[PDB]
């Protein structure tokens, strides 16, 4: 996996952002994390939705370098969304949501599951110190 420069455009919530990549506008859905959501009135605002959103946009807001690392499968969904793990200066957003319990490591679909173990390591600490989602 090699990481790609990309450009802030807009973040949407806790899992999704807009960025320039390519040069192209281009959504894209974090690589293996569920976060709760601002978004499906099918839902809503769930609790610690605001939250994540807001992790993930301060984060990502305040970097001085995007990166983009595309998994080994497939690098969209079927939506149109690039599928991906965020680094802002280096620090990976997909493990810091689910090390700090505003995300749960979701359905893991090989061959897109490199980081799995990783995360879940940060899930199994989020979980013990009892953050967020886990409290």
């Amino acid at each position: 996996l090699h990481k790609e420069p990309a450009t802030l455009i807009k973040a949407i919530d806790g899992d999704t952002v807009k960025l320039m990549y390519k040069g192209q506008p281009m959504t894209f859905r974090l690589l293996l994390v569920d976060t709760p959501e601002t978004k499906h009135p099918k839902k809503g605002v769930e609790k610690y939705g605001p939250e994540a959103s807001a992790f993930t946009k301060k984060m990502i807001e305040n970097a001085k370098k995007i990166e983009v690392e595309f998994d080994k499968g497939q690098r969209t969904d079927k939506y149109g969304r690039g599928l991906a793990y965020i680094y802002a200066d280096g620090k990976m957003i997909n493990e810091a949501l689910v090390r700090q319990g505003l995300a749960k490591v979701a359905y893991v679909y090989k061959p897109n599951n490199t980081h799995e173990q990783h995360l879940r390591k940060s899930e199994a600490q989020a979980k013990k110190e009892k953050l967020n989602i886990w409290s």
